[PDB]
């Protein structure tokens, strides 16, 4: 039997790259979306091709409210619906925008600490009480400490998700659960944004002077998943080329 | 004029010292509380009688829900209505329980989310909004090494951190200087004296639990003109405990 | 056509097993030993034997002093001499021992500081001179909760991270990546106490090269100043 | 009696405001120094004019070599020689130049940049505890630890083992009621022989004012853990730099 694998916002972007090399690797995917269902659809299609009867998709908003328990529980539950099992869970989804200290304030905390924090503790929840090589991988931010300005939400969300991390590693480990992270630094920019801007965020980096690939990000994904990090819980990757050690 | 602070969770144990210590250093003081009304009353009394007409309370809970930021807003109010002026807030106040993985989950989110991190957020953009101004909260030494089952209040503390970067970061332009003090094992619970006594066997420092005064000593130093240039620092207040392995 | 590694302290544990494994990814491996030659030799002989001049042996003692220098530039010589280039060095060798604060306190120093933190720092600056490019360094997941009068080689660990820091960012135009590995407890009834505290099942050599391979490879691009942690939460677990 | 403190690398700069600083605070002071004669004994002259037999130098080359325990020791032992006791240990002296991956002998570079910056420190450390109240430690550690110059390793290695050895001292010194800690400048006091464009280049990045740390704001750090205020306080580095630490590149 293939193991099976949920991946939150994975229609596009990282999420897909997770979604695609894990899928590539032998796993059953759950297509976690919110918006994208053309992309989200489109991809399991192109996945089932390749092979009949292993990739679903689950449409959840992950913002903070008293359902979002339910979604998470949902989300866990197509997995075992659809395939019967659930071995890995990939955290990927995420709000991202400026919240300056100085859509409404308590809008803001529900989608950057919910989808960022919130949910991934509830999908961890409801992943665990479901229940081999059992993994959680979530997506953290190798620049947590070197933040953005004007991203206090943003950060104090990847922050949790740090929190996280290490908490479920130690809680989960005796249910033989292992918990990590991947970071990355730059990676796939926002759609939204200019081409002078990317360019100013790209030569920073030292490896290379360019952003990561989704590919690379999932490459890391794997390898926590995989039979080569049996023993690694609690372990986050950074994957940005070594841009959270250079200075101002 | 005297400079004047709000202390979140002020009633008793270190938002006490901490209110207490600062003013005896000339500090006002709004004495936050949530329902320990006795307490803070009997506090802002005595502090009263040091010094008249300088010490208020303000009820809040600071839970998450639609309402926090207005009652976040009337925090800071409070201090500028009573005071004229708010140049500290310390974010103290927290709740503290486990909630293993395997009350309402959201209810717990809203609790521990909400006073450890959404609350200091909200309280910090007001103070800043309606501006030697600082901000110092109250983080956790063990941060790194969590309690087991005690994942919400991790996360809490973690987001807290995450704060006072981002906050130092972005209010260093307007002269407000944002601060932590962490501490490992400080007052204890009703908890049994042979459980209090496995805790203060782990404290290199002595083989005891910091008081709350020893904590309060931190955030007077990093409120204090010998602290100016100091922002984005979390000051470890813990004996040692976050050095020792298991 | 096929790449070369060196491996410091190769001839035993952490070390044999890393070797054994980029040997077994297709690797030319350099085994270095200081004390421990029969044991390089026959790791060699095993490597040899699975494909031909696939493995040789360099002997040197990693201790600082005004020789190491010398030493560290003659261990990436011999990847070059056998192989024609070198790929990738595994910083692994490592001194190990207490010093309490209250062999002279100078050769401490020399052994505790030079075989952790200054043969990685020369080994990396020979192989760079003579220059999928990287170097791994095998660091410490205890590295902030220090074993009690284990100052000097706690001291050294933390050299060998600033060093992968600094290496990674001034190696990086270079192509160079740099990057750490950190056990836990991989040992050398207090055996027993240890095993007990590791949340991931109360308990190889093989698990610390896994990670080694993975940031060798082409799935680590572009991975550089990472230490990834190998210790089964053991670095999680408070007091 | 009043206590007695020593401080390396005290005639100029940090170490002069660390040592006047504990000496406006009743301390009595080793003032160390290597080359700079001049200027330590005539920081030690105005100290002593201020209050007569509290302050004296002590002259020791920090670079590591198989003399380097013993001037450590002699350090140690010029503060009992001097005020019969020996309070407090400012580890401030420092060799601070680039060694690029790819003149001095690098076996040179290694025992200055690693010697003073980290081996001094352990040794005087060692010493301090052996011959020995509120007794702590305080190492001059460096903000930017995990953002490192360019071309600087043996200097942030130094570094590195710097934390090391504060975080292990502590660990193994409680015990015996000592307290270690560290003060991390970020941009402070820049070097003499840069030019003022290469220093306001340092400046322009520091979000609190824009401004490099006086050597007062790094020494009032000091002061604050020596302090009765800090007496749970060990294991620490408190960070003085502005917020220059928390800025991405
Ligand atoms: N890209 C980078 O440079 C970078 C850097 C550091 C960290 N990361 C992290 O790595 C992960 C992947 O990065 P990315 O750029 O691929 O992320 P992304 O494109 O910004 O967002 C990933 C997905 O999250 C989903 N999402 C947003 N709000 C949501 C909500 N309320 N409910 C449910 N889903 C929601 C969206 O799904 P729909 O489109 O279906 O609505 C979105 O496609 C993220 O966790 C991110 O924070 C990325
Ligand atoms: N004691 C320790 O060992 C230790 C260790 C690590 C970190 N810390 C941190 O240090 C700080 C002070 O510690 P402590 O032990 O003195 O704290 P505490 O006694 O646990 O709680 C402080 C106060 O927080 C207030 N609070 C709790 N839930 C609230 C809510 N929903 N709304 C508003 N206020 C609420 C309470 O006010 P009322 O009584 O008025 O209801 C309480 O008196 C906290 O941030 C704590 O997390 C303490
Ligand atoms: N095992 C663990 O649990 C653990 C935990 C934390 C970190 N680590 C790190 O992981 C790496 C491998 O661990 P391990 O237990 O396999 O190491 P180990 O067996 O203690 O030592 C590894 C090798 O270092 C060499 N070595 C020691 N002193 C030397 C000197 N003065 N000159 C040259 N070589 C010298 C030895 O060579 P010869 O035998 O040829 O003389 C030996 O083969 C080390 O860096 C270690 O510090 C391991
Ligand atoms: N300045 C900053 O921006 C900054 C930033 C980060 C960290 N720090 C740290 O803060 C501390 C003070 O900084 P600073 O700028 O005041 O230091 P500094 O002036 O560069 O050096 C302080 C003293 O160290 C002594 N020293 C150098 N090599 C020595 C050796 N081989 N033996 C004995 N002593 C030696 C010198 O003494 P003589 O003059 O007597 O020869 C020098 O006066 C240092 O530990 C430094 O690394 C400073
Ligand atoms: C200096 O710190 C940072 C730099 C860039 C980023 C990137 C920048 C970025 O492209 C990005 C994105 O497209 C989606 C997302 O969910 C998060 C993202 O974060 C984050 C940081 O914290
Ligand atoms: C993981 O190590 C820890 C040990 C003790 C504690 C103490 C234990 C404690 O007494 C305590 C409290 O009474 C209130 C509070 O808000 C936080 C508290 O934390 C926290 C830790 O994170
Ligand atoms: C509490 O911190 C630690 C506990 C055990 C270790 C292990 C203990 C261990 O087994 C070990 C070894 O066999 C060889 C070596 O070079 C280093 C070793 O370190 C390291 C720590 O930093
Ligand atoms: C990006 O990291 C750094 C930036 C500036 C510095 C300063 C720059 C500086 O002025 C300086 C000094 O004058 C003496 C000394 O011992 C160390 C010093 O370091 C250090 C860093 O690690």
């Amino acid at each position: 039997e293939a193991p099976a694998a949920v991946v939150t916002g994975a229609a596009k972007r990282i999420g897909r790259a997770i979604a695609v090399k894990l899928h590539q690797t032998g796993y059953r995917v759950v297509i976690h979306y919110h918006n994208s269902a053309e992309a989200a659809v489109s991809l399991a299609d192109e996945l089932n091709k390749e092979r009949s009867n292993t990739a679903v998709v689950c449409q959840a908003d992950l913002t903070n409210s008293n359902v979002l328990p339910a979604s998470c529980e949902e989300i866990i539950n197509s997995c075992f619906r659809a395939f019967g099992r659930c071995d890995v869970l990939v955290n990927n989804a995420s709000a991202f925008y400026p919240t300056p200290l100085v859509k409404t304030v308590e809008t803001q905390v529900a989608e950057l600490i919910g989808t960022n924090a919130i949910a991934p503790f509830l999908l961890t929840m409801s992943f665990a009480q479901r229940q081999s090589n059992l993994s959680i991988v979530n997506l953290c931010d190798a620049m947590v400490d070197q933040p953005c300005m004007a991203f206090s939400l943003y950060n104090m969300g990847k922050h949790a998700l740090v929190g996280l991390t290490q908490s479920a590693a130690l809680e989960l480990a005796p249910y033989g659960i292992r918990v990590n992270g991947v970071a990355p630094g730059v990676s796939l920019l926002p759609v939204a944004m200019g081409e002078e801007e990317k360019d100013k965020w790209r030569r920073k980096v030292p490896l290379g002077r360019r952003e990561a690939s989704a590919e690379q990000i999932a490459d890391a994904v794997i390898f926590l998943v995989s039979g080569s990090a049996q023993y690694i819980t609690g372990s986050i990757i950074k994957v940005d080329g070594g841009l959270s050690l250079v200075h101002a």
